[PDB]
């Protein structure tokens, strides 16, 4: 098994709750939840990861994915205390450490403003978080690898009033779309490129 | 054979323009244009009005739903004259003056305040709209006939700045979701229902 | 309980037959087989005449739909004389002889000359048969009750070279939609219409 | 407005917690929790009884369904006080107690012994929960409302060991397909009917 | 950023157009527009193509797909010149120029003459577009980049008349079902491979 | 065309039918028939293998898949005789022999004991097979090429009475999820990843 995405959320926030809860499958998160997201491979794996982390804490699931290649576990608890023992435990279950992840990589960032109307329609149409309107700013990011994706949402989120579109934090690539007002939005994208610039983690320069 | 409902919407709000190019099967609408719902049974003849309005002016349809009993069809326009125009030459064919519609009925309409965070998990997960957050406060409308939502829908956003979460124009029932601050809402709810209270029509009791 | 459809339709059509090998969720059925379709109420009460004519005949089946209110079975096999002893048994075990059926009523009937491409997109965007173009005609039919559908599209098929775009064969109404030059519409039209109205059955009055 | 059905179920069996688990849309409900299903006209006004009961309990909402004419609301807890206390403040805010529902009403019900290769295949290609196999017992049963099928699934696993195939819980009917031996099938079905048979309501003719 | 594919359509066919429709998501195409694909890495990218695009042109989108890899957008005009236009503004954005993309590649094609009734029931089952009956010959085409799978259908439809019955235009790679006779089957691979083959591009043997 | 997998499954179990039944787009297997599946490279070219396989036996296709990269062709009939004669047809118009497959490889293989009810929610939501209760035992297994999942399947519900849960036999990598006792599991396990260390076939290490 390879550790491919680790993060901890401390805090999650309102509008990524609300976007999880649309298209989770397991058990929701609610406001202000500690999360833990683990993403590996094999795929079909995870759920080893999965077990260790439910025999060991009260977290619950959110999401478990097992996608074309690879596997995403997310864990849940009011406590942060809990959602690192989870991730604890399944580090532990790997024989690995947080930094044998892969580091982050932005393969593509981009603020466009002033989107024309018939590009909201789009977006409108792809996305299962909040709606865009013509005129407003629009941030897109594509990640590698896809398990860090959530956690550029949610720091984004933090920094600044802006709306969760879309977030897809799991695939070959991760992919994250907001949008708000121009300042706001390059807050945003400021904060969420940021947290992924700090996290230790492989060379994965693609 | 009867018409159900009858609105022209003189200008389409931004976010329900975002809710119906999230939707619709047509023609994608776009901000500020005018529209048209019309409402029959049985429901396949909605096509004969389609053609009517087609044939006689430059609209574009948004949505034709022929579902268990009903048909529906919307059709936009920049111009409202041209939109008045569609609108008249599907009375035409169907031999009704726009007072032989259904007088809108409202079957239950309530605000909620301060959302259970379980109550907005509930709403996010059938929602095609905006999300909504825990300690929101939510509008629920219930209409008959159904094609009335969608006046109630533009005018509540005219009125107050609100959130659309939900609204479904088309069945034996319309249904109408909003959620936002609370006195937002309260003047969102006073417009959507004063739209519906002051239209002309057939006696409609339950 | 109630007999509300009952028709045996000779040989299936091709396209008819390609139209069935998309939606149907049982076993395919097979150009030139004979079919049956049986539909009644109460809805779940079709497993009964389904394991009626299972028991009895060489019969595999095609469509077993349990809606909100009814229930509808199709059968078919090779020999025509395999469909018959099929639909005897089920009529059997409901009680029934054919006659008892509901006598299908013509809703709706319409033919609409030179689509123009705004409806042309409509009826693409909601069928399930072939395609159609803008500037050819369509024909759209609807039935109570709504099992008397197919038999409309099978002997439509029969007399003319259309296009099936759509059957709907179950609901609250049954429902058509074809496809073609103005000629071969017209043809098509009257044939389907003519099968309806020589069926006997009880008054089935709106 | 109209209570349609109330049943407390003390304690959920496996099989019906997986079920639940699969088709839900809220928060999952877990082996022996307690549950409230509350079904009621109309539609659109569940949220006010769903409201009610998370102000005033602990309990998860599993299902909120607004479908054509009806609402569900189905609230789960560790206790079934809490599952109590929550039915009891969705009664108040109707204004009803439990026995202004409408008693249950069977429409049909009927085991199918040794099903046929080609039945157990249509079965299996509908449901949501297990799966059946040639030569098994089949039991079916249609109710009147939609909202007691799940008090009827539950009690049917109590009694035997059968195989839960597919409960519908909302709608104009509801339904229940169970599978396994015929004497485990035959007890299951007395536990099923004797449940729906002792319980108070309004009287329910057809 | 990667150019991958890029191809003007001069005018669009009626069948592709109804296939487009029933697909696209966003800005429906109508017969005999000019339509231009490009097909880029990374995958969200392409949303600032969509963006240069617009700004520069009155084109409106029909697809713009975010696929596991790569992104595609299809803008189209009723005139040439805007769509030209429009495709200058993309190639402009990437640095590039048309040769820049990859010459397409034919992985896999062959005509099956006289289908089985089985295959057709399959194809049938897939396809979004015509359906297709026993005995009738396919045409089946890969190509890879994706991207050239709409031309390689628009080239078909004008030399033959064939039915278009799948095509899929993004992904790893591209692919084309046609049925029809044998002779235009035969006429319209011919004219499909061979406007593939006279594209400029960077080898691309695989 | 590459020959990534090819089995022959002597006789259909009947949970794997019940499955198949559940997921298959084409004709359906019945309990105990003789199946061959063939998965090849490139996609579309499985079509070349129907064809030949369906004019030289009387075999019936369940599933026909073409996927992002791969094809899979599943044939079954009541006479292993016909199922190898149209596995031998197919491998002729490879110009391939079986041993020409690539070897299966197990990716992953674990088993769970004791699962906790958490997770036994999520490969409910997930599953098309059997539903799992909490403190079941799990088995998961990914192997490569996808193809051999089937015949993994097969093979183990013959050596132990398991639930089969999921298999997904085409992909980048084929996936298997059994549930059931921790004793028969261990068989089943056995005797599946044994079917797989026998088979013939080039070297496919990763």
């Amino acid at each position: 098994m390879e550790l491919r995405a680790y993060t901890v959320l401390d805090a999650l926030q309102p509008q990524l709750v609300a976007f999880l809860q649309t298209v989770s499958t397991g058990f929701m998160p609610m406001e202000q939840q500690a999360s833990v997201l683990v993403e590996i491979a094999p795929g079909i794996a995870v759920n080893q990861l999965t077990d260790a982390a439910l025999k060991a804490t009260r977290c619950q699931p959110g999401l478990q994915i097992v996608e074309r290649a690879y596997g995403l576990i997310e864990m849940h608890d009011d406590d942060q205390g809990q959602v690192r023992a989870a991730g604890d435990a399944m580090l532990a279950h790997l024989g690995a450490r947080e930094a044998d992840r892969l580091a982050p990589r932005v393969v593509s960032s981009q603020i466009i403003t002033g989107i024309d109307g018939h590009q909201s329609q789009l977006i409108n149409r792809m996305r299962h978080g909040d709606m865009i309107q013509a005129g407003q700013t629009l941030y897109i990011l594509e990640v590698h690898p896809a398990g860090y994706a959530a956690l550029a949402a949610n720091e984004a989120e933090k920094a600044a009033p802006i709306k969760l579109l879309e977030v897809v934090t799991f695939g070959a690539f991760g992919r994250l779309w907001l949008g708000g007002g121009e300042a706001e939005i390059a807050e945003a994208a400021r904060a969420a490129e940021g947290a992924l610039a700090g996290l230790s983690g492989r060379d994965n320069r693609g």
